[PDB]
């Protein structure tokens, strides 16, 4: 068949039952934000502050959150967050290149032979398509977070949830400990692009869509990868169209197309509207509805940060930054999947990643023998044809250089801690994660001697339509504790540290266990923000408090993923001045991969962060 995985119970199955992502109440969310600002304020900064949090909180702020809990009763069926949050990425007029579209690179094949471009690059869009089809027909397993997965996970409890109503089935799971998750961001990961507009751009999905967009050396191609039925093409032919395109020789156009998806929102809102007033509408329909965007580049990767670089941001030419993703193969088929953050959080990505990974190097669809099918490649693959003005070809060059500017200055390097990792600190009775968010602080206060606001991504996606709340991992405890580890080191004694860092590890997850509940902060003063401004309100005096601006200017920005799918992956820092930490703690190692501009040093902090976690498994060894 054409799917797989095989699900008893509907992908969408637990949709309709799915709690509302609670607003917390409003005492707790100032206490919690002015906990944040403790270790990062100076003494008259914090005073200042609190006044502030207290006149908001009975004066304008009780008043937001009055109508905020008002307007959320009267849309049950969505998140109070949802939104406003789309919002935040789509209004946004900046490049989406670096400052939001992240990577993830595929692990190779075991099998040495599978790892050839043209075989690797078919079985992924085989393995894609196959998911798509899969998420269609109903039958990939809903997402969900088990406490007790022998108890949960098994045919026995599937056979039977199956037959509870969607508007009652999340009570079934519940009573077992296990966690459905939000599904719906999933209707956006194929067939689906983000559309420059003015102010809010916008979100185009087109279900009708058969065809497969592939990227080479600048030249736009399409082809059909589900037939006329809606059945999978025959491997074997689509096999062939992609050796027909890795062929061809004309080389980089002088106006390659795909400089305009890094531009300026509003620059590229109207190149692309002049794009159709000068007649390409047809063609960049064609280009939207693509179920995703294949990119073979023509070079191999010399090392970690070639690898990085090129699935980050890659040269300009050969990815179209809009699309929902991008699926990059490369010519010693290193692959990866670059994407478009407006519509997704990447649970989504993840699980996606995790299939198609799966099923690419179990299930091949292909053999590194197989001869293509005889068929007529020059008739099946359309070659996409643009008509360019001269405005038009003055803003493609303009989008070249703007884009190689910016990437000059970016700056990737990678760690691999090799001294253990998950299995030795879960023995010492610590979070695996603190220990990681503590080596980072500890770090940046050994390397510039500061304490920065610090940013930790954490998923609300157990609630209807949740996103992501944040982490805030720069607490009194890690301030104190990284002080003791590197001003005076002497001044205390082993147990003595060890004490500290379960203050840390303990006082993290607490965190860790609030956000995933809805019960931090950050979102919570945003949607306050959001609501004063759009019923058309001057900004509240808390916001403009240079403090607040200070708290949501992250100088670390960090987030980590565990799979055996993934070797690496990354995103630009976010601020100018920043790190963009992405890391994994495995079981015998702990891995990052970090991200800086020219205001700061990578290499450097990495070699403190090496430092910083020697000292910590030391201390834990009682040395
Ligand atoms: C060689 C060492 C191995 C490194 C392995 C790192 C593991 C992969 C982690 C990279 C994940 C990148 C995509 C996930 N995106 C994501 O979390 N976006 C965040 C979304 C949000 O927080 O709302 C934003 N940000 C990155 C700024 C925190």
């Amino acid at each position: 068949d054409d799917y797989l995985q095989h699900s008893i119970v509907p992908t969408m199955h637990y949709q309709d039952s799915l709690p509302r992502l609670p607003i917390p109440k409003l005492e707790d969310t100032m206490k919690r934000y002015l906990n944040a600002q403790k270790p990062l304020l100076d003494d008259s900064q914090f005073r200042r502050t609190e006044a502030l949090c207290k006149n908001f909180e009975t004066g304008v702020g009780k008043e937001l959150h009055a109508h905020l809990l008002a307007q959320d009763k009267q849309n049950k069926h969505t998140s109070y967050i949802s939104g406003p949050w789309f919002d935040m990425y789509l209004t946004a007029r900046d490049s989406i290149v670096l400052n939001f579209n992240p990577f993830m690179a595929f692990n190779p094949d075991p099998k040495s032979e599978y790892n050839d471009q043209l075989t690797r690059a078919t079985n992924l869009t085989v393995s894609a398509v196959r998911f798509l089809k899969t998420l269609q027909a109903g039958l990939l397993e809903p997402e969900v977070f088990h406490l007790n997965p022998s108890k949960s996970d098994t045919d026995a409890f599937k056979r039977l949830i199956r037959f509870v109503p969607p508007s009652l089935s999340w009570y079934g799971a519940y009573l077992v400990n296990a966690y459905p998750l939000d599904m719906s961001q999933y209707f956006r990961l194929f067939n689906s692009t983000r559309i420059p507009r003015p102010n809010r751009d916008e979100l185009f999905t087109d279900t009708k869509a058969r065809h497969l967009l592939v990227l080479r050396k600048g030249h736009f191609y399409v082809f059909d990868v589900l037939d006329q039925d809606g059945n999978i093409v025959n491997p074997l032919e689509i096999q062939a169209h992609l050796k027909y395109i890795l062929s061809d020789s004309s080389p980089v156009p002088e106006f390659p197309v795909a400089y305009l998806t890094s531009e300026n929102r509003d620059v590229w809102a109207e190149l692309r509207q002049k794009l159709i007033f000068d007649g390409n509408e047809e063609t960049l329909k064609k280009v939207d509805s693509a179920v995703f965007c294949l990119c073979l580049d023509d070079f191999p990767m010399k090392d970690l940060i070639h690898l990085s670089h090129t699935m980050l941001h890659g040269d300009g030419t050969n990815r179209w930054f809009d699309k929902s993703f991008n699926l990059i193969v490369a010519e010693d088929g290193t692959a990866a999947v670059h994407f478009e953050h407006s519509w997704g959080d990447g649970v989504a990505v993840l699980r996606f990643f995790n299939e198609v990974f799966r099923d690419s190097t179990q299930t091949p669809a292909i053999t590194p023998q197989s001869q293509p099918a005889a068929t007529n490649s020059s008739a099946s693959v359309e070659t996409l044809s643009f008509n360019l003005s001269g405005a038009l070809k003055a803003g493609i060059t303009a989008a070249k250089e703007k884009f190689d500017t910016t990437v000059k200055t970016l700056s990737i390097d990678s760690i691999q801690f090799q001294r253990g990792g998950k299995e030795f600190l879960k023995k010492k009775q610590l979070s695996p994660d603190a220990v990681a968010q503590l080596a980072f602080q500890m770090a940046f206060l050994r390397q510039y001697g500061q304490t920065v606001a610090t940013y930790e991504s954490c998923s609300t996606a157990a609630f209807k339509h949740g996103r992501t709340e944040t982490i805030r991992p720069a607490s009194i405890f890690t301030k104190r504790c990284s002080e003791a580890f590197v001003r005076d080191p002497s001044k205390h004694s082993v147990g003595e540290l060890q004490h500290m860092m379960a203050e840390c590890s303990k006082y993290h997850g607490q965190l860790t266990k609030e956000a995933a509940m809805g019960q931090g902060f950050d979102r919570h003063l945003y949607a306050l923000r959001y609501l004063a401004t759009a019923r058309g309100l001057n900004l509240p005096e808390l916001y403009l408090d240079p403090a607040y601006q200070q708290m949501n200017h992250n100088i670390l920005s960090t987030s980590t993923l565990n799979s055996p799918a993934v070797s690496l992956g990354g995103f630009a820092p976010v601020v100018p001045d920043g790190f963009g930490i992405a890391y994994a703690v495995h079981d015998d190692w702990i891995g990052c991969n970090v991200s800086s501009y020219s205001g700061r040093n990578a290499r450097e902090f990495l070699h403190c962060v090496q430092k910083c976690l020697e000292d910590i498994f030391d201390a834990l060894e009682g040395k």
